[PDB]
């Protein structure tokens, strides 16, 4: 049931129409693609409920990836934003600049990547659901989720207060752990949650340091635009 | 913070708590992989996860956690979050990628199904359990929505295991860290806790039995239940 314009000649990143609250997961793989200069296409999904899309991601959410296998004879897929970061690092980051160069680096990268994937990420996702999408309003649930966000900010703040710890996983450079965390740990997102981001100064300084990277600027610029160009849905450009 | 005198890192040390019906569903995950690969390891039964010395290992103040020697033996490494403990054991000890994946194609699907548990199943189960038992007030509308999300997640796993020759979640041929991560939240006992009839997902049930029949899985479940009930209640157990 695949749309006619869906072809996989290179990495295809699946996104939706760009809004303030539709881009915080899709921007993650886009940042890493921009950091590594990976050739890729953008596919704007009209309906994530469409049967053809569930064959790619059974969880029926963006981001998702279709790409050629290393030998180029088969197609493979990545879904869940953390999984898209793990795939891009595996396939395209051969020097381990963002994925980690050894067991030691990867131990810490996986600690802070998994902490985001298991705690802040899902908590932020449930907060957004109950705050906007759920038919009924449940303030007690929304407040508890907001409370849990501040606990995760406290953990990140502690880490970034350790001597010479410029980034979450490694002291020297940002990794897929930092890319996964940034969209749910920046001033704009903090303000959406109704939090004063200045209460976590080292986390705020970290979010600014990440935001000054050219690949991060390019990612935020592009993700906002998807679906608002001459072509509303389907394969862009 | 000073570590307890009996905490030394001569090999992989897995941090657990005293074995109970409600304390083992995460700690069993790394233990299953350690048993599958025959990795040499010690067991440390943590009395108080609130202890400052333990927060220096895992800032999230939960088990499982790991301390281990670096490959070269110069440094001490750490792994925390159960999914991260599986990643670390696979990286350090699974040289043939028997559970970690042998190529980019295998690892793509392993990381999909692993992360589905880490990001969706695990947090949904944790929030259900929190609102059902731990939260001072009962919020049945929240609990019912989380229970609903569990059935959708069971539907996804069932769909995958209905695909021709798909015997395991990630790979057709063998179980991986994806299967190990998922098993405790997709088995009959857990389904009954959620108030669900597990027979509604027959291929998922068949998969849970297939995983449960593995010798390493049997050994893991026995050992996690026993920790802290031997000759030593807390601290480094004597293998």
């Amino acid at each position: 049931e695949r749309p006619s314009d869906l072809v996989v000649n290179r990495l295809v990143l699946f996104v939706v129409k760009g809004t303030a609250t539709s881009t915080h997961n899709t921007v993650k793989p886009l940042i890493l693609l921009e950091e590594l200069g990976v050739p890729h296409d953008i596919y704007v999904v009209e309906k994530v409920s469409a049967p053809w899309f569930s064959e790619i991601n059974p969880h029926k959410m963006v981001p998702a990836i279709l790409d050629r296998s290393p030998d180029g004879r088969d197609t493979l897929r990545a879904w869940e934003s953390t999984s898209t970061l793990m795939y891009i690092a595996d396939a395209y980051d051969k020097d381990g600049t963002f994925g980690g160069r050894n067991v030691q680096e990867r131990s810490e990268i996986n600690n802070w990547l998994t902490l985001h994937t298991a705690a802040l990420g899902p908590t932020a996702r449930y907060w957004l659901y109950f705050y906007k999408l759920h038919p009924e309003k449940l303030p007690k649930t929304i407040e508890k989720l907001r409370s849990n966000i501040t606990v995760q900010y406290d953990i990140l703040e502690r880490r970034l207060n350790e001597p010479g710890q410029q980034y979450l996983a490694l002291k020297d450079r940002p990794t897929i752990a930092d890319i996964a965390t940034l969209p749910f740990a920046m001033k704009s997102t903090a303000e959406l949650f109704g939090l004063e981001f200045e209460k976590w100064p080292k986390l705020q300084e970290w979010s600014v340091r990440m935001g000054e990277r050219e690949a991060v600027k390019r990612a935020w610029q592009r993700v906002a635009g998807f679906g608002h160009g001459e072509k509303e849905y389907g394969m862009l450009e």
